[PDB]
């Protein structure tokens, strides 16, 4: 009844807080011990704290924020499969999806008097078959011969993750894999790129048919398999996607039996996919204690990345998403790293009022990354209740945006560094996938992307005074008085994630990392972080402008009766005009 | 002199006080409010109605307008006078798209001469160039057509034309090269493998893995290069376009062949020529047109007069002209991109709302909002006024969105029930592609735009408690869960609907959106024509660049680090094996 705003340690942070608007990060990043305390290492990489407004102090009493609020209890009842997703009375096992197979009795999960683990196995054996058939041409296309492209149709959840891993994952498969490029051989130019297995992947998500012209460009319904990715398996958007490119595939496929070659389906609805016409060997189910934002290490992101990849690739790439879970679960938490980035994110948001968060990622090939995790921490906590059913109006998820670095630095860093203070989360890694150096560059281009990924982060934390600006004006000779202009506040915060390399096993590591501290943040901020109710009103609503469409189009009336506002009104008939 | 201490900026935190009290289902039941803050410009409207302002407040914003003297502002812009008064600078970008038959009547003179001729001068080059490209007449080195275009520039040298170019591409493909008229539906049968499809690239990272990207599957022989850059001292620019030369380099062999398939677009004529590139290879542009402004300039109108012939670029200018026309003529109480900023503005100021969605129901518009990103934070994004005095009133406000419906499935849960973000939605009445089949309710197109009326009522109106727990009578939820279910309302929008996505109509919302921000940083009383706050992080890039030289080659210089204890353990880590 009462809210985490009144904990005794809620009430400690305000004061700490308060006190550490006063200092300077400059101060604290001259404090060597600091500075080795904040950089918490792991087996694959490196997570610095150090440009947070905290002294080691003030997070050691977020530590105990997390353990007022029984943290570890939450991650460990949400783990064991109880029902923590309380205003659906669901649990929450994503964390299932990825148990290896050695695990599937040791780490059983009882839901219903059955070991979910053995519907996990099923579906990824089951996927594993299907992709080394698709990748070695048994299972074969019509016109008997090997598929070539791959559209999957999903929305939200059903492609989110899944096109992040497919880009990020892309050229280190067809670079150090397909091409045998070693780690660090540079200038791979000779690369081929038109060759087996290398699948044209194409994403239909909008129900714009504007997507539906980019997802069949220049492809030939012979070559191409469709994947119908859709939890409930009724979403507007999604279902008229995959009855007009059934409708599309139909143009060429003229037999039901070759059609149905063609077509494959992931959802939890069996009985939905039935009536859509889709063979039980080709529907790769997934369970409802799998939320579409948590989907991608199911058979949602397995099934068309096993075609793509490999399935041997997803194995590598489940088994990094499960060491990071057996870190976030087991590790104390004031060395559990999805907890600290959670703890740091609620700190910012709580206590400094900083309502944002910057996905910036100095790697290109992760460009899907952000769009990925604006649904992953926007749609779990942007609540306006509690746990205890109580509306709240405490700080909920900040908004969240991004663009790889360094393309960011010539969009809206300028605002980063002197509008707004919006805390920035940096991703970098010490190897590119495509390595490049030439003889008389000062650095390899990998090194000189990755000068940027440190000094921005400085950049922010330091700033540079009035009296720096006076100095170096000596020499430029400004119009004084234009001086202000030049002036960095500086103490803006940023978080280093500082990976070695991004291959499988690490996309998996990254992926975990971000649900286990949506998951923990969520709990920090005693929100339902699985529910989803504030999308309902907006489909509710579009129904009845459908019908509308309808009646008026069609210049006629039905049972239905239209209440729409003077403004919707006005728009409603310049939308219907000729 | 700050804005907050204005007698009008005082009223409106009066007024916005009495706001906060009143509910926009009340005012979208006035059709007289509705008919007045549904403004219509050509083959558009802009509906203002969700938002939380009575007709009495938004003429108080007017007078605000009037105060700051808006009108002289944005008049003293388009004459040419230095606006931007930390770089003491003229703001041109309007210049760019005035057409020849008012080269004169409309002429601008800087340093004794009329800077529309220079504007033309390009022009009527790039017309000929990309002419000559789609004709053939200007070949490759193995003398056929080129093929490829590789475009080099990150920022505003990209970032503007990419959004044209998907905006634009399939319109083109579909009503131009293959023919479709407005009223055929289903056009599966249309061709994308043809002579004047050509094959676009932005290679914007100096990640080696975005330079992956631009070559992949390409043949050098096939390849136009166009390097982009307003200094043509960019890092990640140069450093990209010295190695695309050297990947050029590995087929094409002889100087002159190589000249061939390299152009540049910058205000720098010595830095192109030191380059190596041919002075009518070199496509220029002007100090007066900022990076984020210049898609209008050779940063856009090469590439996209190559991919999608010169013609259709000039009603992409004419577009631009006509909105700019009525961004300077028309009054402020029926100025569009006026009332955009000063809605923006309101929403900032009285009611802290920080954030603003772009949110296109059109899956072309997808390089928008990435667009519209740079143009807003990197001119609004300020700490000190024109004044020269640092402020601590809001600026520009984040800016982010992805096209409708995708956002829905995305972030729109917390737009609905978490913090509030006012909502810039962009609509078509006609698709570049309609699909409909006869066993469907709607078009896919009228599908799409279920939403696109829908959101925005849903936002401003809601669903109450008592509304919850009246539909529960029959879905039965324990009712302790009803909360959750709980829509306030009263979350603002703007709904932007355009009849279709031609050029023309592209162009009018390119120059509807540079308007608005042009008209709010004069509103915030800021420069949003400079860019201070890019400077230290290329400093402190240089720095790291010269270390890592020093230490991967195990040798000593002139240079002198002074890192810091953090930075100093992550690079020990960054150069370790
Ligand atoms: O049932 P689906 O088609 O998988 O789509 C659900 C997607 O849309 C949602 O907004 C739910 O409606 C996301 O949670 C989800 O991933
Ligand atoms: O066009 P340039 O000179 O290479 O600069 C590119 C981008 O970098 C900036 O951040 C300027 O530093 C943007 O204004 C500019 O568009």
């Amino acid at each position: 009844n009462m809210e985490i705003t009144n904990l005794k340690s809620y009430k400690e942070l305000v004061t700490l807080s308060a006190e550490e608007k006063t200092k300077d990060l400059k101060d604290y990043l001259n404090d060597k011990n600091r500075s080795e305390s904040l950089i918490k290492k792991f087996k694959n990489f490196y997570m610095d704290l150090s440009r947070q407004r905290y002294s080691e102090k003030t997070l050691n009493k977020l530590v105990e924020y997390a353990e007022e609020v029984e943290l570890k209890k939450k991650v460990e009842k949400t783990f064991m499969g109880e029902k923590v997703n309380m205003t659906e009375n669901r649990s929450v096992l994503h964390t299932a999806l990825r148990i290896p197979i050695e695990k599937i009795n040791t780490h059983k999960i009882i839901i219903d008097n059955k070991n979910v683990l053995e519907d996990v196995h099923g579906v990824l054996k089951k996927i594993e078959k299907y992709s080394d058939d698709i990748r070695n041409g048994v299972i074969k296309t019509c016109k008997n011969t090997k598929f070539k492209n791959v559209i999957c149709i999903g929305i939200g959840g059903s492609y989110l993750g899944t096109e992040f891993v497919y880009e990020a994952m892309k050229y280190y498969y067809y670079n150090m894999e397909l091409n045998k490029n070693e780690k660090d051989q540079v200038n791979n130019f000779n690369n081929n790129y038109d060759q087996d297995n290398v699948f044209n992947v194409r994403f239909l998500a909008n129900v714009d048919p504007n997507d539906v012209n980019r997802a069949i460009q220049n492809l030939d319904q012979y070559d191409t398999l469709v994947i119908i990715i859709s939890k409930t398996f009724t979403t507007a958007e999604t279902m008229l996607n995959a009855r007009s490119i059934k409708k599309w595939l139909s143009l060429k496929i003229k037999d039901d039996e070759n059609l149905s070659k063609h077509m494959v389906a992931v959802s939890t609805n069996l009985k939905l996919t039935d009536e859509f016409g889709i063979s039980r060997d080709n529907v790769f189910e997934f369970w409802d204690w799998v939320g579409g934002r948590f989907s991608v290490t199911s058979s949602v992101g397995i099934l068309p990345l096993s075609i793509a990849f490999g399935y041997k690739n997803m194995r590598n790439f489940l088994n990094g998403c499960h060491d990071m879970d057996e870190h976030f679960l087991h590790a104390d938490l004031k060395e559990n790293i999805p907890v600290l980035l959670a703890l740091t994110s609620f700190y910012n948001s709580h206590f400094f009022d900083y309502k944002n968060v910057a996905i910036l990622p100095y790697f290109q090939n992760l460009l899907k990354f952000s769009a990925h995790i604006q649904q992953l921490s926007m749609e779990s906590n942007g609540k306006s209740v509690d746990r205890n059913n109580q509306p709240i109006h405490y700080n909920t998820c900040q908004v969240y945006f991004g663009e790889p670095g360094t393309n960011g630095q010539h969009s809206f860093y300028q605002l980063i560094h002197q509008g707004q203070v919006i805390p920035v989360e940096l991703i970098g890694f010490k190897h590119s996938h495509f390595p490049i150096k030439f003889d008389k560059e000062v650095v390899s281009n990998h090194d000189e992307l990755m000068t940027n990924f440190f000094a921005q982060a400085d950049a922010l934390a330091i700033g540079k005074t009035y009296e720096q600006v006076k100095e170096e004006n000596e020499k430029n000779k400004m119009s004084p008085e234009l001086l202000t202009h030049k002036v960095f506040n500086g103490n803006r915060p940023s978080t280093l994630l500082l990976f070695d390399e991004l291959n499988f096993y690490t996309c998996g590591l990254l992926l975990s990392l971000y649900e286990s501290r949506i998951v923990a943040e969520g709990f920090l901020l005693n929100i339902n972080s699985f529910d989803q109710w504030g999308v309902e009103l907006g489909k509710v609503l579009a129904k009845e402008v459908r019908n509308y469409f309808n009646d008026t189009r069609n210049q006629k009336k039905s049972d239905n009766t239209y209440n729409f506002n003077e403004s919707t009104k006005i728009l409603l008939n310049y939308y219907l005009s000729k």
